[PDB]
């Protein structure tokens, strides 16, 4: 079969390239980074139903959930945030995307480190510090569902896919030395490290 694959311009290769052939010793700061995204994503449906309520449809409660999957060895991160168009996720958020990736790598070469990723809004590029593959599923109200799929290498794919009624869902596919992101007491202990600072609630899957 035929696949149709989108590049990644020159900065995010350059991002993701020092990400992945980079030891770093503190990879758990991913969800935090994750979950901001989240929370924004939030933000920003919210600010939009403060003038028009209609925006929040049939979906009125803003939340952002992690669900580890231990048979399929991945974590999702999702929310009932704003979600992405085709173009948000065809363009990799176009501007903002270069414009984080060229100032955080700007900020590593200076004293800076990979824990202030977020700082530049680049922070969903930490995914690939634990993560070999990320599938993000996204709804805007604008849009259809749509699913963007990046293995790194410098492509991704953008298909088509209904269908999350809004919001962002984003499927990270851990890599072997990556599997305690999976493990319950791991997962909690770094969600409430940061729940206390997300105006949200982050619910956990809990193992029955
Ligand atoms: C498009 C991406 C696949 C690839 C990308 O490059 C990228 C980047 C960037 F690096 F650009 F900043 N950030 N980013 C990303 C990742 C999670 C979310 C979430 N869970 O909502 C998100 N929300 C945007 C929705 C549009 C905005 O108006 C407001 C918040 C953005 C992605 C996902």
């Amino acid at each position: 079969g035929m696949t149709e694959t989108f590049a990644f311009q020159a900065e995010i290769n350059q991002l993701m390239s020092l990400i992945i052939n980079t030891f770093y010793s503190n990879k758990e700061i991913f969800l935090r980074e994750l979950i901001s995204n989240s929370s924004d994503a939030c933000d920003k449906i919210r600010y939009q139903s403060l003038t028009n309520q209609s925006v929040l449809g049939d979906e009125p409660h803003l939340r952002i959930r992690v669900i580890p999957d231990r048979v399929n060895k991945t974590l999702t991160v999702e929310d009932s945030g704003i979600g992405m168009t085709k173009a948000d996720l065809v363009n990799n958020l176009g501007t903002i995307a270069r414009s984080g990736t060229k100032s955080f790598m700007e900020a590593l070469e200076a004293g800076g480190d990979m824990s202030m990723i977020g700082q530049f809004g680049v922070g969903f590029y930490s995914a690939y510090l634990v993560a070999d593959r990320v599938t993000v599923v996204s709804k805007n109200n604008e849009d259809d569902a749509y699913t963007w799929e990046s293995s790194a290498g410098g492509t991704f794919t953008v298909t088509s896919t209904p269908d999350l009624k809004r919001g962002t869902r984003i499927v990270l596919h851990l890599k072997e030395d990556q599997q305690e992101y999976l493990e319950e007491r791991r997962l909690k202990d770094l969600i409430k490290k940061h729940s206390e600072f997300i105006g949200y609630d982050i619910e956990l899957m809990v193992e029955n």
